[PDB]
């Protein structure tokens, strides 16, 4: 849990890029669930044109068709796209390949100049909870000062043949300006913090449950809601059917949306993609000119 505060926001911005000075390609690591939401808001100006791989991870728990689509515009905006499961493990032969791939233009002028080949240096950047010391632990196969008042410092990890991978990720905050994304983020656990109303996050993490995934939805709690009743019905109906009650038999509202949360959260009633790219073309457009 991170507590950002204008002048955190500037001491991790100023890091980062100084950490960013070190390395030849950077790892920008998003949530597969919500590519685009999870991203810093400021990422292009602190990574600056350096060469990008753009990390999906929690591939597991996410619609590999959404992802491609965010894959695609990660492609068309010069990055390298490639999904992972840092947690069990999978597809992690990717990162390297893809950090050779980005670097290969600069590593090609630095052979024709005749400089000698060495290995590429990379670190992870991104917000708070998307696995990046998940990642970095699973890459260096092992975990990652241990007398009290002792700081560590920061090391380089090899992974695989051709890369140098910095132990410690940049830190960024997530977005936080739009309410939607807040939910997103949210739904997503990325912040489990306050002044963004729990009810509401659940009300809409059932709305796209109903908007894209209805049969399911409604399988797993094995409820049945008729579609013209308003979205407190089907709250109605879990707290009754899973016996949320309280005060005789009136429904545990509270105790509902805590369930709902965490079932979304922890991809429970499926795995999900909430960053609709369709959906999202105006606000891919105000982001787009700067
Ligand atoms: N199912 C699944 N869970 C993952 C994956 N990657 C990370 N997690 C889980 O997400 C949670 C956060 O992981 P963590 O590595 O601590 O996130 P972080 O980005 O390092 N946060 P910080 O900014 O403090 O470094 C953990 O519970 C972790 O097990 C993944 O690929 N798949």
């Amino acid at each position: 849990v991170i507590q950002w505060y204008p002048g955190h926001m500037a001491k991790a911005k100023r890091e980062v890029s100084e950490q960013l000075k070190k390395v030849d390609v950077v790892f920008e690591l998003v949530d597969a669930r919500i590519p685009y939401s999870s991203r810093n808001p400021m990422i292009d100006e602190v990574i600056n044109q350096k060469p990008r791989v753009v990390i999906l991870n929690k591939k597991d728990m996410s619609n590999l068709n959404e992802m491609s689509k965010w894959e695609q515009f990660f492609i068309d905006k010069g990055y390298y796209p490639v999904s992972v499961d840092a947690k069990h493990g999978k597809n992690l032969k990717k990162v390297e390949a893809a950090a050779i791939k980005a670097t290969a233009e600069k590593f090609e002028r630095e052979k024709a100049k005749g400089l000698k080949p060495r290995a590429i240096r990379a670190m992870i950047v991104g917000i708070p909870n998307v696995g990046k010391s998940t990642l970095i632990n699973k890459l260096a196969k092992r975990s990652i000062g241990n007398k009290p008042g002792v700081t560590k410092q920061q090391q380089w990890i090899k992974v695989g043949n051709a890369l140098q991978l910095l132990d410690t990720p940049g830190i960024l905050w997530p977005k936080f300006e739009d309410e939607e994304v807040g939910k997103k983020l949210s739904l997503t656990g990325a912040i489990k913090d306050s002044i963004v109303h729990l009810d509401e996050v659940a009300i809409y993490g059932l709305n796209f449950l109903i908007q894209n995934d209805l049969a399911r939805l409604k399988s797993h709690y094995n409820i049945e809601v008729p579609e013209d009743a308003e979205i407190i019905a089907w709250f109605d109906a879990i707290g009754k059917k899973r016996g949320l009650i309280r005060r005789g038999n009136e429904i545990d509202y509270e105790a509902v949306i805590e369930l709902i949360i965490y079932d979304i959260r922890n991809a429970k009633i499926g795995n999900y993609c909430f960053d609709i790219f369709k959906d999202m073309t105006e606000e891919l457009a105000n982001d787009a000119n700067n």
